């Protein structure tokens, strides 16, 4: 704006992903503005935001009034793919900086990839990458999907049947959802008499939580393996680690990895008396990515910031890496173990990690992309 840098979060804050990312993401973007010393190129730094209630329309209509009558210069979007594709298509017809970090549909750095756009902390290709791989190494050979039915489901279920069949395995079908169903207990028995080794749960959140609940109840669990091919930190404390105990999983980041992550998680924890979600973690990272850049180039213009993010390292509590092409922040992926419950030594240890999947091999290859700005 005139007077101010405006940065601008649009998350879910009501619904089914508000506890992974929601009013906490705000905080910690605010937090992340605050230690930057709250200005930057001599000019007050604003944080607006508002609740999309995992509404495309609400998402784009308010980032199209702030970018034109209220001088917005980041967007940073949070969760539901949905609400990321109808931004990404408002921030690239107005030429402003767009940072998505609680959306994971690969369709952002690919089919709809722009100039203008940051893929921050993780994407549906890492999931399948390293959960869908490492579960058919296992010899989880056939699967059946339960697909949460708008982009984010849609985007995972393809990228994870892909990996699948890939690495020798059989999709024998899949089943969809609404977002936020409130029953899953037909889609559930459809997956069952599918014979399959594998129910990928192609959906995220309360969906999430609520189909393992359903699942272990049903009985579903006696016969088939869950693969959560999207849990967060908060999606294990729901269920508890006697339900979760054992699922393995891809994340981007957790609180408890090293001195840098539980030195930043304390911080968090001081003021909202939770550990924090990886995306939580990398909205606080991607604002100070972003203020850097800036500071950098002594501007807000889209086009110079987007220079200096395209070539500045990152290297901070959350993340070493960097912006590519594409838009995509290349880091390193985690495999995790959900740990059993005795192994499990102060609140919030929930994680054992597998591996470690180097940025280079998480994400979309240069010979596999869609993305038409990248060749």
């Amino acid at each position: 704006g005139a007077d101010s840098v405006k940065i601008g979060f649009i998350t879910d804050m009501s619904g089914l992903y508000a506890d992974i990312d929601g009013q906490g993401g705000l905080e910690a973007i605010k937090m992340a503005v605050a230690d930057f010393g709250g200005k930057v190129n001599g000019k007050p730094i604003e944080v607006v935001y508002a609740d999309h209630q995992n509404k495309a329309d609400i998402a784009a209509s308010k980032a199209r009034e702030w970018m034109d009558r209220g001088g917005l210069d980041l967007l940073v979007g949070g969760t539901n793919s949905a609400t990321a594709l109808s931004m990404n298509q408002v921030a690239a017809e107005k030429k402003k900086v767009y940072i998505n970090i609680g959306a994971g549909a690969d369709t952002l750095t690919n089919e709809q990839c722009t100039p203008y756009t940051v893929h921050y902390a993780y994407d549906t290709m890492a999931l399948a990458k390293g959960t869908g791989s490492a579960v058919v190494k296992q010899g989880g050979k056939t699967w059946f999907f339960l697909t949460a039915d708008y982009a984010f489901g849609k985007a995972l279920e393809k990228n994870t049947a892909d990996v699948v069949k890939a690495n020798g395995g059989k999709v024998l079908g899949e089943v969809r959802h609404p977002l936020s169903a409130s029953d899953f207990s037909s889609f559930l028995l459809q997956a069952q008499s599918s014979k399959a080794q594998i129910l990928g749960l192609a959906n995220a959140g309360g969906d999430t939580v609520n189909a393992i609940k359903a699942a272990k109840e049903f009985g579903i669990t006696k016969t088939m393996k869950l693969a959560a091919l999207l849990m967060f930190i908060n999606d294990v404390h729901a269920l508890g680690l006697e339900t979760t105990q054992g699922l393995v999983l891809t994340d981007s980041w957790y609180w408890n990895r090293d001195q840098a992550s539980r030195q930043w998680a304390q911080r968090y924890f001081a003021k909202m008396k939770k550990m924090p979600s990886s995306l939580q973690a990398a909205d606080y990272s991607s604002v100070t990515t972003y203020l850097k850049a800036v500071q950098a180039a002594g501007s807000t213009d889209s086009d110079k910031v987007m220079a200096q993010l395209k070539k500045m390292k990152i290297d901070d509590f959350y993340a070493k890496g960097y912006i590519r092409t594409d838009g995509s922040m290349i880091h390193d992926m985690y495999l995790m173990e959900v740990k059993k419950p005795s192994e499990s030594k102060e609140p919030w240890d929930y994680y054992k990690v597998v591996a470690t999947i180097p940025g280079e091999q998480a994400f979309t290859t240069k010979q596999e992309t869609r993305c038409a700005l990248w060749k």
